[PDB]
């Protein structure tokens, strides 16, 4: 039978199935597309999904929610000491692991995060063998493109508990894209900006992809802003409105608050339709009935801080691609938040009036990408960056990957040593900092230059690729034009496509080390006489 995609959000989670020729969102028993991510223990039984979070008042301590956040992460991290302190349900540290806490048929049970994630993966997967007729195993499962090996291999883990033969972990960013075929565009390069506004925690992802392979440029995001934010402005200055002409605060009554949270979510909805919404609460306090309106502009003007402050992820993950913002060639709209018009109009103004992709329903976008994924795996441009050793082991490109081909590109080096006799010209492919980490092509020497200080000699290296992708690297000496040179051969097969994935994949792992490694040397042009790699130390 056909894999299934699920997107496994913090607050709520969502399956889709590529099937006959085209992807179907799969709706819950109550005919909803989105199933909360919460799972409840009572003394009778075990609930998941909206179940679970229609009781949440009721048994708060034995509710679990966010469980994606403690997911493969230890007990001793700030994230997870800062986190615990909202949550109800309790947190407990098990040889280094946090685990949830709760009484379930009248005895305390600990579960590990990937545990509650499991069950709500049972609940996606009896969903989908439902709507399918047919026993679901395989599965695509999308995480958070910031996640580590840890909280991927995590999230694995929850799907293996739960039956699901998890073929592969992808970002949901990536997810995105792929719902919207943007790696099925034949240009080159693109540069794709996710905005993704969730309930509760807000992303924003810079991608390049070309020829089918994307790469991670950049992350950005606040894990607390959501649509809930949103909400609570509403209740709050509901209350002060209350307060106001009643003179009686309503915070006391927990089930007021709650009826007033519930209005303020569905005015919100019809808010990013309608220019105005009206709040009609029976008996809201003291027997004094609710009925009043807000308009679009009053709810935009309460959130207007932070309507206006997801530019700034925006402004950060472009300076971390090292991106203009002219230079994004597509924007992507997830989450059920960027349905609001204020949010849509701030992001188009920043980008010049560029048009938005919004087509895909917002909150059911990464499931269908995954649901894309899973299929396909079910059933001429540069493929690596090019370059030479500098000093330090250092990789300098001369030709960046996804460079169409024929190319010829010219970079000026100079010695890094006073005397130097001669240049080792080491040729090296991938996408990391270091030449021990790309993989060696050819090497070849330069001699007999005139001895001279540091920094004087000026050696010319030149990569020239022809349409058939033969690599020749040639060095010429500029003060005697003594030259030498080396022909790579372009070995058809020796890289798959999961060859490039897994080192472009590497590139982003190690991204922030990698950096520091190129701010290390003083000089980007110093070339050695020897390998740094075979040196001793
Ligand atoms: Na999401």
């Amino acid at each position: 039978g056909p894999a299934v995609g699920i997107d496994l959000g913090t607050t709520y989670s969502c399956v889709g199935v590529f099937q006959h020729g085209k992807v179907e969102i799969i709706a819950n028993d109550q005919g909803n597309r989105t199933t909360p991510s919460y799972v409840a223990f009572t003394d009778t039984e075990r609930l998941i999904g909206d179940a679970a979070k229609n009781q949440v008042a009721m048994n708060p301590t034995n509710t679990v929610f966010d469980a994606k956040r403690l997911i493969g992460r230890r007990f001793d991290d700030a994230v997870v000491q800062s986190d615990m302190k909202h949550w109800p349900f309790m947190v407990v540290n098990d040889a280094g692991r946090p685990k949830v806490q709760v009484e379930y048929k009248g005895e305390t049970k600990s579960f590990y995060p990937e545990e509650v994630s499991s069950m709500v993966l049972t609940k996606m997967k009896e969903i989908a063998e439902a709507y399918l007729g047919k026993t679901v195993t395989n599965a695509v499962v999308t995480v958070p493109a910031y996640f580590n090996d840890s909280q991927r291999q995590a999230t694995k883990d929850a799907g293996t508990i739960a039956g699901l033969n998890v073929l592969r972990i992808i970002n949901e960013p990536t997810a995105a894209a792929i719902a919207y075929g943007l790696d099925k565009k034949v240009g080159a390069e693109r540069n794709v900006l996710i905005f993704d506004l969730g309930g509760g925690t807000f992303d924003v992802s810079i991608l390049t992809i070309a020829a089918g392979i994307f790469e991670v440029k950049s992350t950005a995001g606040d894990t607390h802003l959501g649509g809930e934010d949103f909400d609570n402005r509403m209740v709050n200055h509901f209350i002060a409105e209350f307060k106001r002409k009643h003179k009686k605060d309503i915070s006391e009554n927990k089930r007021a608050v709650r009826r007033l949270r519930t209005a303020c979510e569905r005015a919100k909805r019809t808010l990013s339709s309608s220019t105005q919404a009206s709040i009609e609460i029976d008996s809201l306090y003291e027997g004094i009935d609710f009925y009043t309106s807000i308009t679009r502009a009053r709810f935009e003007e309460l959130n207007a801080d932070l309507f206006r402050g997801t530019l700034d992820p925006v402004e950060k993950a472009l300076r971390d691609a090292k991106l203009d913002k002219s230079q994004i060639h597509d924007i992507v709209l997830v989450g059920g938040s960027t349905r609001i018009p204020k949010i849509q109009k701030l992001l188009q103004d920043f980008f010049n009036g560029k048009e938005l992709n919004k087509s895909i329903n917002p909150d059911e976008a990464v499931a269908y990408g995954a649901a894309v994924q899973a299929a396909i795996l079910s059933g001429d441009v540069t493929p690596l960056s090019l370059g030479i050793e500098t000093a330090g082991g250092v990789m300098t490109v001369l030709i960046k990957r996804n460079t169409t081909i024929p190319t010829k590109q010219t970079q000026t080096f100079t010695t890094y040593s006073d005397n130097q006799p001669g240049v080792l010209i080491q040729v090296y492919e991938g996408e990391r900092a270091m030449t021990k980490d790309n993989n060696l092509l050819g090497k070849f020497e330069l001699t007999g230059i005139p001895p001279a200080p540091r920094g004087v000699p000026q050696i010319e290296v030149t990569f020239d690729i022809d349409a058939n992708g033969i690599l020749n690297v040639s060095a010429v000496d500029k003060s005697t034009g003594k030259e030498n040179k080396i022909t790579i051969t372009n070995d058809k097969g020796r890289l798959s496509k999961e060859d490039i994935e897994r080192m472009v994949q590497e590139a982003e792992k190690y991204k922030a080390e990698d950096e520091k490694q190129r701010d290390k040397v003083s000089s980007k042009n110093s070339l050695e006489s020897y390998a740094f790699n075979m040196k001793a130390t």
